[PDB]
């Protein structure tokens, strides 16, 4: 097929193993920088870093859809994610998001929003053998 | 095991399908919307986004680090990023990125930089499924 899309962000290499990335739609700018363990200014996400955080997003995104559909305001709700890397390439092997929710919330609603989570487009945008470890504080 | 390492990311739940993700170490900060196809604000990239990007990041890195190493100067090197998504369930299905180097660069070194970069980590962290598409101008 010979039809190429609209293009969602331009990055731009600035030096020191850094880089610039503008979403176009939005004009909205996001940093990136290599860790100091090989030469980088670690003052920004790593791109590995990066895409942990997506991770994290994309399931309070989907959990926001579903609070939205249940009335259930979630504002304030924190994610802290934590990667842990493989070698020999090296890549992400884990990503452990820890979900604490502003308000009290029963059985059934914790797990609806579990199992949204794990069935979000980043979760199955990342690969398979991720263990993508999701607790509810 | 008993240990849980050092957290890379803390994310929070605005409302309206946004996120906000602060990098500890840094302490920078970068912002999500779901898209308005899906009821969000849309003045920011979406989780998708940012990991179609991160991909893009990562590979520019990786070329930057083999650029110093071969003494050349890559600044102002750009990467168009561009996504395809699949349905049932959505996730990414493509990530085509075209590299537009600042300077002239011969077969041998395009090669290099071209290999470099689908070895990179978030290449080798995503569903391998997807379609990496990678060219140089
Ligand atoms: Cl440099
Ligand atoms: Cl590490
Ligand atoms: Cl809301
Ligand atoms: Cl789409």
């Amino acid at each position: 097929l010979y039809f190429q899309g609209m293009t969602t962000s331009k990055v731009t290499y600035q030096g020191d193993l850094r880089t610039s990335a503008i979403h176009l739609q939005s004009n909205n700018e996001i940093i990136t920088d290599a860790p100091v363990d090989n030469q980088g200014k670690g003052e920004a996400f790593s791109p590995t870093d990066l895409l942990a955080t997506s991770l994290a997003s994309c399931m309070l995104t989907i959990i926001g859809i579903k609070a939205r559909d249940m009335e259930i305001d979630i504002a304030g709700t924190t994610a802290e994610v934590t990667k842990v890397m493989a070698a020999d390439p090296r890549r992400v092997s884990e990503v452990h998001i820890a979900i604490t929710f502003n308000q009290e919330l029963d059985d059934k609603t914790q797990k609806i929003f579990y199992n949204t989570a794990l069935t979000c487009p980043v979760a199955k945008s990342i690969h398979p053998d991720i263990f993508q470890k999701v607790i509810i504080h």
